């Protein structure tokens, strides 16, 4: 109900440009889509086949970007849209890339360790020709993580030696970089400095409910309370928790590591699991799903800000709610950016052959964060539009500039 | 009956003990591609298009397919066809997979320097995933010589002169001789085939051929010189009748003189809905799918139908005319001479030294022989029709290669 | 071993060659050592290693088995890699001699495991090959499907490539008559050999020491030539008749059981007497330094046959050399195989497979003319037909190294 | 020899790691080992005939890494384990690098300029296959040197473009670094004051002999009298010099340099050049050959501490006497390591296109090796051994952990 909303988006950011019909339609179709077999034998011998499956959507920029999916649930207009959201993404983010998205259709809870290593080698033999240093970079996703680039990487380099710059998001042991962890969630306590600033405030002081405490949440209460930012109330997949005076995040991460959840924690009470979204506080960042902000709870949204930490956790209709009512919203394609952007560096290192110290990767996603915020700021002056339609924009100009300075044919 | 693949496919599948694991791999195509061309028009504007190439199988070889220039695309009809060409490749004895590809376009609606641009567009932006050892292209609906010219064009820039990566060319650049008549000169061999099997010759039988175009014409020639009597044959501008025999040369003057067969002296015409119910031995539906059908295959008189056609009879006319003792030479056999000679093409090509015609058809004759032999024996074997002979012959072939070659431990 | 080096020297003296060029032919081009690390069916690591000696590639690609044994003598490898060079020398095809293989043993691993190393095996050593570069072929502990999975992995780096293996199936480019090849071949020889002394095979008694792959297609092709085969042996015993063996019934024998002992229409005779009976022709087709010191005065033959490899080491060679024995040497006789394994790469790199017959007229041909000039060599030198094998092909490997030349 | 100990302490670190013997096995195989012909004309046309080779022992963290050496005698063991002792050299300095190993069996002073020149290139020939960029970076060793790397890059170039990255140890006209000539003595005198440190001391004041005065030895006096160390006794190829106020380094450079030796050093006493490892004072640096501590001049050893310059300097045996002494010795794998990472900065420079001023090679070298010295230790305090020990864990270590994430296969 909100991801259906990316072909919106992007046709309401060409009408507000002087987008030619022709050009927007080049700009739709994405450069190219593979579809693959994917067939290995299982642990008990049997053969067993998947479709694997990649949509490079566009490369005017520069080689594309997107993760792989282990998922059984592929449909081809969903898949289609991410890889055009990519796109838009790294634009927002001016780092030097192409949009595209990749998966296999499995569920990897039913594939032994042993099966998913030679499920995901065949779909690497299967890609190795249409991926590279300089033409597509996978990065992990809904389930895969660091093993699988690993496992991605081995075998590529079969074909083509060495080539660590290939995926991102590998371990750090084999050309991952420094603050890769950390990344998205950096990002949105960067992203909310600067909106916060644009309006005479910073962290320090605010009260902060933050939806969701996995490796974007969880590091995003970590940096934000580091910066002085009162942590009111958090939830997980366990329960939710709530402290009015704020939450002692270190204490908090100490307890979620050993129990696997926040709930049981000592030192916030529990409280109701529907009312997170709805607690009162100033700043709400929605850090775990899509669709939780909606025309059933926006009016009773507490915030000012809504920092879209997750990706499409507000709907059109929950949108123009909360815009009239006087709610700010930073749109997940900038607030989120930050991992894509540290993914970027993490390639950069291995072009250059040279891993940076975290000091520098921290200090140059800091940088680009703030240069795309202004020029995301600007892009809304321009057009007297909101946050979320400058990223937009902002976005889509850029691709359409490069498709046309490089030109078709003759 | 196009539909119906499968279902010959999934038949052949059970008449072979295929396990359902490596049968279901076998339904799965090795690639599917999807690619954008967008082009300048001549005036200046842009146009996009959709290109794609589905490449089904690659166990046998490389793989081979048409490029069809069409606005409507069927993503299921594309992916049968690929299929199709997996096991006809198999039957004929040719070392080839299955492939097709094509762009969704209307090039009448074109200049000819938009598709010379947009065929150029399109092998740029595949030529990755083509080649003289990969994916070999031809022509089909809405492409023909001159657009496999472009291809081998473009190709070469990207990998020096290839001209093995398409057939289907003109013989100026390589194209075979024979490659005009080989479909038409294949019905003729597949039909003495057959009737041999019977110890009867085409020498004398009457046929009845539905449809005269390059494939039509040509059995009709080779077939009319080989002592056939031609009955009646039916186009697009209507049907002609003469139980004493047509003059064959003498048709083909006054049809491409009058482009057409309605208006030949030594014929008196009929009506071109009863060509297929003419009494006749042997009948060549040469002209278009399911014409054949379950409403007048009772009323076929000949004992043997000629598939020279695609898909000329539908599964329903498939067992009136058995059980009626109707012997039907399947599509995926009878019209086989095509895809064979354009296998010669590129084995030509590859070979770099071109073959004399006589040779092209030599060896034609060997290899539609040795496919029929061995597509007799599979029935034999199974005791099925010819058609499910072809289908498990051909599904026997791509599962042994596949299973030799293993799916890594 | 050094059997072969001994046999090299030799040659390059009786020709004028250099002894600086001499080095140069004798070292081998390449030596290639990797490993090859597999888990096993239970999860565990096997690391193993593979290797192969590329001897010499001036007159084309060259052409070597791959054998899967656990025994790896690096003299040995490197002498049959150095012996591929000259033999492929004498059949006159365009190839260079190389030799490789995986120290392991295939009667311990699953087929699972024989696949997954013979890949990885491919994998570790894909750059080192190819269809213009070094053909493998099976070998003692490979066979077609080896060839079959070698073709399928090198085919995901290099697009697909039949001509880089031989022995493959015939289901993916293999060459028809490729089983027959070297009994084939044996039987051409042993009827040049016979014209040239106004004999020929029809009449002539044989006797067959060995019954594998390579014997009972030696067998057959004689007794259809006229050949009277009067005693045969094997791995399971040894059976004669004067008149002749009649090769399709003691095939038919044979076939159904696992040996010949027991076959109606021969009576039995003493395994190790074989290679002393009664005859015109002795062919040796099992093992090597079988015809030794210990019995070659005893031989009656005055042709050998030397199917096997280094049948005879020279100790017999030099008792037999006198009196009058003729020697055909293992680097001809069984040549046919080295010859229909270039067909069958010829074949693929056409893209058009050639009919039975023509494999086999072919093979008729270019065994003829080796023959022709083989026979020349040892009237040029006034040698043994072994030593003539050995003059012909250095010669040939030198005079292409010559003609190409060392930069300068 | 202490090479052969090599084998020796390998066992003993996997031991100390939990490692599988089956993994244990394939880390010590050797990844690739190669033998080609090198067939010449030599200039009186005559033909010559060279065995070249090049043994690739490890890859799993990149591209590997090996010097050239043209020298007569070829022992494939030594060559082996050579080529396995880069692994763990590498590993320990934390460089991107396999270890490799290869040559020439050939003697140098028996041919002209003009003949090594085209073996050099015939052997490049050869070979050209199976180095490259991102594959193995050949380096100068015994009996090659720059000019010889300026042979091979021109060689390999005509086959795969110009390739400055594919071999270091190239003249700077050429790429070259800056700063490696100071490189391995610049490292001695880091891993000195980063051991030091840890004793709460530093360079200055304490008392140094040095054994051995070439390149390593005299420029590792050089940069330690420039930090206040007292250079106390030296000894080269002509004798041993003693001052016990400490020798005037620069001007002692001076005079070695016009008259090739220290035999004549006005400003210095000269001593029993058999003396030399006995001497008083506090560090003891062997850096002129291996072997030269023992156990017969073990138990009176005067320093606390022995940087092992040279390569395999102590015996096992001393090893352990001085252990059961309080004698802390700098393992030459860490002491020496200045050289190879360097060389890794230079491959980095080329792999960028730009090379770095000299003061940022020498920062970037006291980092890379404080970095891996702070890493060695953390090794022994959980592992209770010594600093020898606490480097081939490490090293083998992060082999280990490389080599398993990478996978193998099924
Ligand atoms: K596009
Ligand atoms: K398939
Ligand atoms: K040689
Ligand atoms: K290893």
């Amino acid at each position: 109900n909100a991801l259906a909303a990316t072909n919106r988006n992007f046709k309401l950011a060409a009408r507000l440009l002087g987008l030619d019909s022709k050009l927007e339609k080049s700009l739709l179709i994405p450069f190219r889509e593979i579809k693959v077999e994917c067939t290995i034998p299982k642990d008990d011998g049997t053969l067993a086949s998947f479709v694997g499956f990649r949509v490079q959507h566009d490369n005017a920029r520069g080689p594309m970007k997107g993760g792989i999916r282990y998922h059984p649930e592929v449909d081809p207009d969903e898949v289609n849209a991410l890889a055009q959201l990519m796109t838009w993404k790294t634009a927002v983010a001016k780092i030097p890339y192409g949009g595209a998205k990749g998966g296999i259709g499995c569920d990897p809870s039913k594939l032994s360790i042993s099966e998913l290593e030679r499920l995901t080698r065949v779909f690497t033999q299967k890609i190795h020709d249409l991926i590279g240093i300089h033409t597509d970079v996978p990065a992990p996703d809904m389930g895969t993580g660091p093993q699988t680039m690993a496992w991605i990487l081995d075998e590529y380099s079969k074909f083509h030696g060495y080539s660590p710059a290939v995926v991102t998001g590998k371990p750090i042991d084999l050309g991952g970089s420094l603050g890769r962890d950390a990344a998205t969630g950096r990002g949105v306590m960067f992203g909310t400095e600067a909106l916060l600033n644009e309006h005479g405030k910073t962290i320090s002081g605010q009260r902060f409910v933050i939806q969701g405490f996995g490796n974007v949440g969880s590091w995003a209460a970590k940096l934000i309370s580091e910066k002085g930012g009162k942590i009111v109330a958090v939830s997980d997949i366990t329960g939710a928790i709530k402290n009015k005076d704020g939450i002692d995040i270190p204490a908090l991460l100490k307890h979620t590591k050993e129990h696997r959840g926040v709930k049981g924690f000592d030192g916030a009470d529990p409280i109701d699991p529907n009312s997170i979204l709805v607690e009162d506080c100033d700043i709400l960042v929605p850090a775990a799903l899509g669709g939780v902000i909606n025309r059933e709870n926006a009016n009773e949204i507490k915030a000012k800000f809504i920092i879209e930490a997750a990706n499409h956790p507000t709907d059109p209709d929950a949108d123009e709610i909360l815009s009239k009512k006087g709610v700010v919203i930073l749109p997940d394609i900038y607030a989120n950016s930050g991992g894509v952007t540290v993914s970027y560096f993490e390639w950069v290192q291995n072009i250059q052959g040279f891993m940076w110290e975290e000091e520098k990767v921290n200090d140059e996603l800091k940088t680009y964060m703030t240069r795309s915020f202004k020029d995301l700021k600007e892009m809304c002056k321009t057009h007297s539009c909101d946050l979320r339609m400058g990223a937009f924009t902002l976005g889509v100009n850029r691709v359409a500039q490069a498709t046309i300075l490089r030109g078709w044919g003759a």
